[PDB]
C-alpha cells in the first residue's frame, strides 16, 4: 500500500478544517450565546479541554480507538504512536494523517459539551469530565464504529459521526445539564462550523475521490435545505424569521446530513435538510420547556438521530444513494440504524453520568 | 477522460474558500459597514438568500448556466443533477465538484447585492428579487461566458468573472440603489474575503497546474498594488490612509485582477492593481456625489469594467501575458471585452429592474 | 524536473493559510491586546506594510533571498520575477508557487513587528523601517538558511523559520521597544494563527509527503502541550488560568515547534511544547519588568531560541527523531543551532538598529 499524495494533500487540509471548527467555530458559536461574564471563561476551558484531547489522543486515544482488539475499543500497542512507522500507510494516505484527522472529530465533540456547560462547571470539574468520557465514551464509540467494532461489524452507516459526535455528545451534554448578547458573534462561529465542515464531510472519504464530491455537495444542500427550512418554520410559528433560528438551521442541516452524505443523493441531502431544520426547531422549542446554550443539544441529538434514521433509507439505490451492502435489505438497515442510536444514548449517558458523578466527588461540580 | 485526484483535491478546497468569501467574508464586510441597529437583519437576509441559491442551483441553475443549450442558456437536462452519474468527469475533476465550484460564484455574486441593500429592502421582497436575477441574469451571463454560450464563442476573456460576478452585480445593486460603526468587522470581513479568493482565482484554472500558480501570484500582487494605490490616491486627496481605504483598495485589487489573473504576467498584475485601486477611489467618490454601503458597488463595477479591459491588453505576449488566441489581435480582444462589458451592464440592468418591478408589485420593496 | 499537481495543490492552499495568518491572524491577535484607540491606526499599519512587503518581494525580494549569490544574498536576475519560465519547477512545485509560498513568510514576519509597534511609531517611519529591515535582515537571513546560504551550508536546522520568523522578528521588535480590552479578538487572531500554521509548518515540507504529516502532527501536539504547559505555571504562579495564558500558551507552542516540526518525534514534540509554555511564561514574566504588545516579542524570541536548541536534540534518531545528517553528532549539531541564532540575533539587531535610525533621521520615528 503506496500513500496518494492528493489523498495526503487532501485530508491534511480537510484536517486543518475540522480543527478550525473548534478553534475559533464552536467557542466563538458559544461566545455569543452564552453570558457576556462568562465569556472568557468558556474560551478558556474550551481552548485547555481542546489542548487536553490531543495531547491524550497521542497518548493514548488514537491507539484504544483504532488499533485492532475488541468490538469495544482497540488496544495499547500504539502508545505515543509507538511502532508507527512513519511511513505507515492507511487506505491512501500515511497513517499520521488518520491520527491527525482522527483526532480533530474528538476534539470538535470535546468542544459541543465545553462550550455549553462551561459556564455552570468547576474548571477542574471540567478536566475530570473530559478524561472520563473521552476515554470511555469517545473511543470506545469511535471504535464500534469507524474501528472495526460492534456496530461496524454490523454495518452500521455513519459517514462522517451523527453517532460518534453529535448524539454521543448531545446526550453527554444534556446528562450535564440535567445534573444572546452577541449575535454576530453567533453567525461568524456558525460561518467558520459550516466551512471546516467540508473538511469534516468531504475528508470523511479518506481520499479526494467522488465520495468525497458527494460528500461536499450533499453538505452544501442539506445546509441550505435545512436553513430554508427552520426559516419558514419560524416564519409560521413566530411571524419571522431570526439570525438565530437562521444559524440554527444551518447547524440542523449539518448535523443531519453528517451521518448521510458520503451514502446518499442531492435528492436525499434536500430531504434530510428539510426535516432536520424543521426537527431542529421542533427540538429546541421542546427543550425550552426544560436557558439557551444547552438547547443546542436539542439540534445535535435531534438532528443526529433524525440523520441516522434517515442515511438508512436515503442510501438506497432507487433513491439515489450509493446503495445498501449485497444483501441488505433497507428494513434491515433500518434495524441496525436504530440500534447504534440506541447503543450511543446510553452508552455515552451512563459515562457521562459516571463522569460528572467522579468530578462532583474529587473536585465538586458546581463552579463555586 | 478520467479524474486527477490532485485536482478533485485542489478544487474542492477551492470551492469551500469561496463559499468561506459570502459565510461570513461578505456578510462581515456589509456588517461592519452598515447602520448598527440593522445588522441582524442584514446577516438573516444574506443567509436565507446564500441557502436559497444553493437550493436553485442544484434544481436547476447548474443545468440552465452549464448544460449544453443555445447562445443564451443551457436546458434543463440536469435538473436536480439528474443524469450526471457521480464518476463524471468534467475538464479532470468529478462534475459534482463542477457544479458545487460554479455554484459558489453564484453565491457570492447574490451575497455582494443582498449585503448592501438589506438594509433597505423587505425581506419577501429580496427572496422575490434573487430567483428573478440568479434565473434571468446569473444563469444566462454565466452561460455566454462559461457555458460555451455568445460571449465565449466570441473569445472573450474574463478568468474568474469580472463580468459574470463583479459588473453583474454592481449593475443589479445601483438600479436597486437608484429605486461606520465597526471598522474592525470590514477589515475582518475585507481579510476573509482575500483570502476566500485565492480559491475563486486560482481555483478558476479547474487545475492545480502552472495557470493555478499564474492566478495565485497574480492575486497577491493586484491586492498589494491596490492597496498601495488606494493609499497614495488618499493620502494626496485626505492627507492620511484609513482602514476603510486599506481594505477599499485590496477589494479594488481582487476585482480589477478577476478577470486577468489566469492571462496576464505580474508586471501586468501589478500596473492592473495601482489602476484598479485609484479607479476604486475615483469611483467611489464620485458614487458618494449620489449613502455607504452602495458605494461598494463604485468599487465592484468600475473595478470590473477597468480589469475586464486590461485583461484585453495585458494577455499580450508581449506584455508578459499568456498571449491572446490565435489570429487575434490586441485590437480584436478589447473591442470583444468592450462589447462583453455593454451586454453584461445592460442583460443585468434590465433583468435587475424586473426583478425590482416584480417584488415590488407582488409584496412591495421596501421594508416596512 | 516535473511538478506534482498534489504538491501544487497542497502548497497553495498552504500559502494561503500563511497569508491568514497575517490578513487577519496577526492582525486580530494585536487589535486585542493595545489600546481601543489605537486599534483602527495599527490594522491600517499591519494592511499597507503587508502590501508594501507584497510588491517588494515580488520585485527583488524573491531572487535576492532565493537566486544564487554567496553566503549572505541571492542575486538580481529575477528581478519582477524575470527568467523564470510559467512552467519552471522548483523542488516538485512550479517555482511560481515557491515564489507565494516563500513571500507569504517574509509578510507574517514584517506583521509580527507592526502589529506590535503600530501604536508607538509613525506610518511614514514604519513603512521607511520595513523596507531597510526586510531587505538587509529578512531577506539576507532567508537567504542564509534557506537559500543555500551560510548557515545552510553548515546543516542549520530550521524547518519552517525559528531564526528566519521568529528570533529575527523579536530581536527587530525589542529594538524597536527599547528606542487587553478585546480578548475575544485575541482569542480570534490566536485561532487563526494556529490554523494558518498548518500550512506554515506542514507546507514547509514542499510536498504533501510524509514529512509534512510528521510536521502537521508535531504541530498539533506542540501547541497543546504548551497550552497546558502555560495554563499549569499560571495556575501555579498566578492561582488561575487566563484566557490571555492560554493563548500565549498556543503561540510559544507553536514557535517552539516551528524550527523542529518536520525533524523530531511526537514524543520531542510534546517535550518542545512544555518546555517552550513555560519558557514563554518564564519569558514574558521576566518583560514585564522592563507595556503590554511588545511583551509578546518575550514569547517569539524565548520560544524561537528554545525551539532552535530543541531541534539539534530531539532530530536525533535515538530521541524519535528523522536523525542528524551523516556525520553529525548532536554535539555539532548543538553548537550549529547556537551559532545560527546567534548570528540571527546580532544581524537582525544592527539591521533593526539602522532601520530605526534612518527613519528617525528623514521622517522622525516617535508617533506625533
Amino acid at each position: 500500500a503506496v500513500a496518494d499524495k492528493a489523498d495526503n494533500a487532501f485530508m491534511m487540509i480537510c484536517t486543518a478544517l475540522v480543527l478550525f471548527m473548534t478553534i475559533p467555530g464552536i467557542a466563538l458559536f458559544y461566545g455569543g450565546l452564552i453570558r457576556g461574564k462568562n465569556v472568557l471563561s468558556m474560551l478558556t476551558q474550551v481552548t485547555v479541554t481542546f489542548a487536553l484531547v490531543c495531547i491524550l489522543w497521542v497518548v493514548y486515544g488514537y491507539s484504544l480507538a483504532f488499533g485492532e482488539g475488541n468490538n469495544f475499543f482497540g488496544n495499547i500497542n500504539w502508545l505515543m504512536l509507538k511502532n508507527i512507522e512513519l511511513t505507515a500507510v492507511m487506505g491512501s494516505i500515511y497513517q499520521y494523517i488518520h491520527v491527525a484527522f482522527q483526532g480533530s472529530f474528538a476534539c470538535i465533540t470535546v468542544g459541543l459539551i465545553v462550550g455549553a456547560l462551561a459556564e455552570r462547571i468547576r474548571f477542574s470539574a471540567v478536566l475530570i469530565f473530559v478524561v472520563v468520557w473521552l476515554t470511555l465514551s469517545y473511543i470506545p464509540i469511535a471504535h464500534m464504529v469507524w474501528g472495526g467494532g460492534l456496530l461496524a461489524s454490523h454495518g452500521a452507516l455513519d459517514f462522517a459521526g451523527g453517532t460518534v459526535v453529535f448524539i454521543n455528545a448531545a446526550i453527554a451534554g444534556l446528562v450535564g445539564a440535567y445534573l444572546p448578547h452577541n449575535l454576530p458573534m453567533v453567525f461568524t462561529g456558525t460561518a467558520i462550523l459550516y466551512i471546516g465542515w467540508f473538511g469534516f464531510n468531504a475528508g470523511s472519504a479518506g481520499t479526494a475521490n467522488e465520495i468525497a464530491a458527494l460528500a461536499f455537495v450533499n453538505t452544501v444542500v442539506a445546509t441550505a435545505a435545512a436553513i430554508l427550512g427552520w426559516i419558514f418554520g419560524e416564519w409560521a410559528l413566530r411571524g419571522k424569521p431570526s439570525l438565530l433560528g437562521a444559524c440554527s438551521g444551518a447547524i440542523a442541516g449539518l448535523v443531519g446530513v453528517t451521518p448521510a452524505c458520503g451514502y446518499i443523493g442531492v435528492g436525499g441531502a434536500l430531504i434530510i435538510g428539510v426535516v432536520a431544520g424543521l426537527a431542529g426547531l421542533w427540538g429546541v422549542t421542546m427543550l425550552k420547556r426544560l436557558d439557551d446554550p444547552c438547547d443546542v443539544f436539542g439540534v445535535h441529538g435531534v438532528c443526529g438521530i433524525v440523520g441516522c434514521i434517515m442515511t438508512g433509507i436515503f442510501a438506497a439505490s432507487s433513491l439515489g444513494g450509493v446503495g445498501f451492502a449485497e444483501g441488505v435489505t433497507m428494513g434491515h438497515q433500518l434495524l441496525v440504524q436504530l440500534e447504534s442510536i440506541a447503543i450511543t444514548i446510553v452508552w455515552s449517558g451512563v459515562v457521562a453520568f459516571i463522569g460528572y458523578k467522579l468530578a462532583d466527588l474529587t473536585v465538586g461540580l458546581r463552579v463555586p
